[PDB]
């Protein structure tokens, strides 16, 4: 009643928690770790169309444009509510992939990826940092769900431009349920867009992490499943080439 009514759409739409189905018994390899982190990658794809078709407007745009900028955001996705879910239940000292799968400093002993995974571990650092709401998140996650285009644009560019627009201010909205200054308000906006605009890098490090294991996938031992393949195939090369405009908040 104080919630705006979009921002209570979102709760409600929001997923249901995802597990990875990880063996969890016996002493993690560094390929099967990097397996589960695939299948639960998998899981949280088709959580993520299914998320997209209740949100107020993708469906709106042309079905070509959605499977553009679901293909290009998956990752930064995957890795703001890895964020999120860490900063929520292992007050961010933990990085909480799933109820099944759960990392300490431990277990990425194994490097590879223990230098990645203190890459990961940087956005609930930030979460913490900047005590992120829930009705925050809710809006920053659907704008990097619209964060990066085509370097043609989008064949709905306009209804877009409107999406992303309404969004933004619905930020604007959450971040008003507390920061109740207009001088704090507006740095708190500056805060949470850096943050965001902070996640493309972050993010090139995953993906050029995700096509090298991609491409030495059978030297390493790495199953990727079908869904996960497909859009790394499709998007990743061209994605890591930097052939699409990403949006920035700040200049
Ligand atoms: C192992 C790898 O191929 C590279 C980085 C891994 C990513 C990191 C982002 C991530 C966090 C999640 O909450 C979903 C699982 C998850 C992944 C599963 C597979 C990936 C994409």
């Amino acid at each position: 009643q104080l919630i705006p009514p979009l921002i209570n759409l979102l709760m409600s739409i929001e997923p249901d928690v995802i597990y990875a189905g990880h063996d969890n018994t016996k002493p993690d390899t560094s390929s099967s770790l990097l397996t589960s982190l695939n299948q639960l990658g998998e899981r949280q794809l088709l959580s993520v169309v299914k998320w997209s078709k209740s949100l107020p407007g993708f469906r709106n745009l042309h079905i070509d444009d959605q499977i553009t900028l679901i293909q290009y955001s998956w990752m930064s996705l995957m890795v703001f509510g890895l964020g999120w879910r860490s900063y929520k239940h292992v007050s961010g000292q933990m990085l909480y992939f799933a109820p099944d799968l759960i990392l300490n400093e431990q277990r990425m002993k194994e490097s590879s990826f223990y230098s990645l995974c203190l890459t990961m571990w940087q956005i609930p650092q930030e979460f913490v940092k900047l005590q992120v709401s829930q009705e925050e998140f809710l809006c920053m996650k659907v704008l990097l769900l619209l964060n990066t285009i085509p370097l043609e644009g989008l064949r709905s560019q306009t209804q877009f431009e409107e999406m992303r627009s309404s969004y933004i201010r619905e930020l604007i909205k959450a971040i008003g349920l507390r920061q109740k200054g207009v001088v704090s308000s507006s740095q708190r906006f500056y805060q949470l867009t850096k943050l965001l605009d902070n996640l493309h890098d972050l993010v090139k490090q995953l993906h050029l992490y995700c096509l090298n294991t991609f491409i030495q996938s059978r030297a390493l031992s790495v199953e990727f499943p079908e869904m996960m393949s497909e859009v790394i195939a499709a998007q990743l090369p061209k994605i890591l080439a930097g052939m699409v405009k990403p949006l920035l908040f700040h200049k």
